């Protein structure tokens, strides 16, 4: 049973902006979503020191990023805390309002799309370089789901039959046709070194052959 949700109009309108606005930079979507991956580890390592049993679910706290040509993906997957479902369809929309709003004023102001994370809404990011985006997510407290969309307005829900992934997220990027740049090894590795090399957890890029 597969639930459709429309985001918060103000969701919406950023969704559009990042898709609309001409703006070369697109690498930083990685640095955001790795930003994500570690904020959601820092949060489940500390939980874990007040209750082990937090990593009954996998103690390993790492982030892998794993490319497929054949599939066309990108996909950032951590071992962190994880969304519930109220996260997924009012909560991450409800919180990042006011982000959106002071992001779009400070680009009419100057600033420029790489500064997204600055407002707290550096998720959507991933639209600059991704024509649909899946998200599987795990939290202690709630079942495993996934949410996706591909913009225009609207984001689905369901609960998730695929591989039981333990605890953590997984955003896989369906990469638009210009923008397979971010499948190559070399193209990875030279963006994590750039904008993500002092993460405090292990990052793998897996490779293909
Ligand atoms: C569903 O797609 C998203 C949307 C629509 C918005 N933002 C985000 C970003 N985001 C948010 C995370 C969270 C949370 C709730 C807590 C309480 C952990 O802060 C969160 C978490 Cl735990 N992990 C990661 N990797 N990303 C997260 C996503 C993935
Ligand atoms: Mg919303």
């Amino acid at each position: 049973e597969v639930e459709t949700f429309a985001f918060q109009a103000e969701i919406a309108q950023l969704m559009s902006l990042i898709i609309n606005t001409f703006y070369s930079n697109k690498e930083i979507f990685l640095r955001e979503l790795i930003s994500n991956s570690s904020d959601a580890l820092d949060k489940i390592r500390y939980e874990s020191l007040t209750d082990p049993s937090k990593l009954d679910s996998g103690k390993e706290l790492h982030i892998n990023l794993i490319p497929n040509k054949q599939d066309r993906t990108l996909t950032i997957v951590d071992t962190g805390i994880g969304m519930t479902k109220a996260d997924l369809i009012n909560n991450l929309g409800t919180i990042a309002k006011s982000g959106t709003k002071a992001f779009m004023e400070a680009l009419q102001a100057g600033a420029d799309i790489s500064m997204i994370g600055q407002f707290g809404v550096g998720f959507y990011s991933a639209y600059l370089v991704a024509e649909k985006v899946t998200v599987i997510t795990k939290h202690n407290d709630d079942e495993q789901y996934a949410w996706e969309s591909s913009a225009g307005g609207s984001f689905t829900v369901r609960t998730d039959t695929g591989e039981p992934m333990g605890r953590g997220t997984k955003v896989i990027l369906h990469l638009k046709e210009d923008q397979t740049e971010y499948l190559e090894e070399r193209r990875i590795k030279e963006i994590v070194k750039k904008h993500s090399q002092f993460i405090g957890y292990p990052i793998t890029l897996f490779v293909e052959k």
